[PDB]
């Protein structure tokens, strides 16, 4: 793939690929791994990651929504592929012919489901149930069982899983933690069988209890080498390896006189000669107008931005005088210098997980695998 | 084009129709108007806002780099095009072979592309004055003059305009806009031959004063119903349509009893038994975890956003029990309660402009013209 725009995202596979391999180490054998792939990988590309998960020692995958599954399918995974959120009644023949699994937490969802479907391709539900998130899953003993039993009842409903998910796994502090998987371990007993894959322990819950995993983990964030939190930073078991970076290059050069003032509203002024430099990098391509008392790394030194940031592009002071087409990192390494996704999500007042999210559609990702150029995935090309 | 999850954008093209068209109707037979279609026409769809504009008044499109120009190529659309930003001199061959004229504003970049290029298809240039915006353009008598000497001297190389852009145009005090529109007008006298289009408005300055408009308007963030800035708001010539809503559906509903708590580090506490709602849209949408605090409209009514905000999910307190699929509108209208992209920046902290902008390729863009759905765009 090719792209005109000196600005592009960089995913190191190879630091995906370690710290998938390194959980493989860490869980016990009978315990599977399921690659949370949804949001294009956190903004990582879905394909690329989800190969190299599945060739560090994944099995499964797992996605948002249908369309995210289907995706993959398309784009030629053939591994199992669970659907974490809701879907429609109605495609229940759609996911079940693309042997996609479906999340269900409702006895009217099934309803609906066996009125419009009969066969021959057989549904995989993973049963849902909220111990203290409060966003999806059942919470009475009654629904549980009736779930169960239309499942039970209909010839292509087929219960594979039941799990539940935490809501504070990545606080040092354990006692809401605690609660849940107590929760969880109650509710369980209302299944009159066990499904073959249980799971609850997301990123945060796998590294530090991975022990308390039954037979499949969900691992998201920690996969793309990000700390679930800071905070239980020094609590993991071994080191991440970030697999994100994102790049530009100066575009034009200018020396402001004093006075001069930059970008919108004239909210910056030059009060000195100065050099000012432009990068083709703004909020459309998720470089949000609040990142603007940020900074950048320009010749391996940190350049702040001035003024207001625009849609497509925004200025910073340069050092000195420096060359068109100079290097800027806005997230990663210069020298002895680094910009971590945890350093602008700090400034942007959010966590991790948002920040490559939110790098747009617009902007190129570079795959490296085995340290060279593996491909590139223009989404606008 | 269909879609499996229940959260979509809807963007009325006969909104981005009547504000194109009555700006028509305001400036003169002379005058082109520049459709500003970059970021994918500002988060509503760039084939869908670039035909409906030029079918409504629109004669030229303009995007922020060469690949959004190739792309609507490549898509059917075969209207002129302007990248308004920056480009590889060795890429000046493909620009030209596609039709898609450039900006420039450095000798430096004509030295090189000279050297690149020689032909066959020409290759229309748009020089930029930086008269203080302080982004891109050229900005001395010497440079501006050698531009165009590399431009003139070569066969395939033509000057087709020149322009310059505002950086305070939506402001009620005019000073700074003056002093740039003044400084444009000096800086034109720098050129031997006029070039056939001179521009340098923008959505502010093309409705505030259309009369010094040039050759050429770039309509941007007008053309999709949303005022240029909160101040500017009474001194707009006409209404406004606004193109863009948003929307989602229940697709769980639950009560709680007071202490129990909802999403990620428990921030929220149910203070009493309450009916709580989760709808599939989170910030990897676009949905921002700052929209926390938010209210949505649910049953015609406004429903607060409880707990943290999900990468895919979050939840609001219902007014009461509603059913599974009960629609729920984040940007848009309900009864008789609205909430406008200008609500949704106001909570954020930001302008208009980045809130479309940050819908992401995950929402499907269901598109109406004629008061008939049209076309479904889902990305993925
Ligand atoms: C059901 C479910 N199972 C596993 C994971 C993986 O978690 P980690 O990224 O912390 O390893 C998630 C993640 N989801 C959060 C991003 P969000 O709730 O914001 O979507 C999830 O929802
Ligand atoms: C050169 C240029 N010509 C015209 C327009 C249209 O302006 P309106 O959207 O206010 O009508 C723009 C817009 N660009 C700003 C969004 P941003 O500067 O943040 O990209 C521009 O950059």
């Amino acid at each position: 793939n090719d792209f005109h725009r000196d600005t592009w995202a960089e995913v190191d596979l190879d630091a995906i690929y370690d710290n998938v391999e390194n959980l493989r180490r860490l869980l016990p054998d009978d315990t599977h791994i399921m690659a949370v792939v949804k949001a294009n990988a956190y903004g990582h590309g879905d394909v690329q990651v989800a190969r190299t998960a599945l060739e560090a020692g994944a099995s499964r995958l797992a996605v948002a929504f249908l369309d995210e599954a289907l995706a993959l399918r398309e784009k030629g995974i053939e591994a199992p592929i669970l659907v974490l959120g809701a879907s429609r009644p109605a495609d229940a023949a759609l996911a079940a012919q693309q042997r996609i699994a479906l999340t269900v937490f409702r006895s009217d969802w099934l309803e609906e489901a066996s009125a419009l479907y009969s066969g021959p391709f057989p549904i995989h539900f993973h049963l849902k149930m909220d111990t203290g998130m409060g966003r999806l899953g059942v919470k009475d003993e009654e629904e549980t069982k009736r779930i169960v039993a239309l499942i039970e009842r209909h010839p292509h409903f087929v219960l594979e899983g039941l799990y539940t998910h935490f809501a504070t796994a990545d606080e040092v502090n354990t006692d809401y933690f605690s609660y849940q998987y107590t929760r969880f371990l109650h509710m369980l007993e209302w299944l009159p069988s066990r499904p073959p894959l249980v799971h609850c322990a997301n990123s945060a819950a796998s590294l530090r209890f991975p022990d308390r995993t039954f037979n499949m983990v969900r691992f998201g964030i920690a996969m793309y080498g990000l700390a679930p939190s800071p905070g239980i930073k020094p609590l993991l078991p071994y080191p991440l390896k970030e697999a994100f970076s994102l790049h530009s290059r100066l575009v034009h050069v200018k020396k402001l006189q004093p006075g001069e003032k930059v970008s919108y509203g004239a909210t910056y002024t030059a009060q000195t000669e100065e050099w000012i430099g432009t990068i083709p990098i703004g909020y459309a391509d998720g470089w949000l107008r609040r990142l603007q008392h940020f900074h950048v790394l320009v010749d391996g030194q940190k350049a702040p931005i001035v003024g207001r940031i625009c849609m497509d592009q925004c200025m910073i002071r340069l050092p000195g005088p420096l060359p068109v087409g100079t290097k800027v990192t806005l997230i990663g390494r210069q020298g002895d210098e680094v910009i971590s996704i945890d350093d602008v999500a700090r400034h942007l007042e959010t966590i991790n997980y948002e920040v490559p999210c939110t790098i747009s559609y617009r902007v190129p990702r570079i795959f490296f695998r085995h340290k060279r150029i593996m491909e590139v995935r223009n989404a606008i090309g």
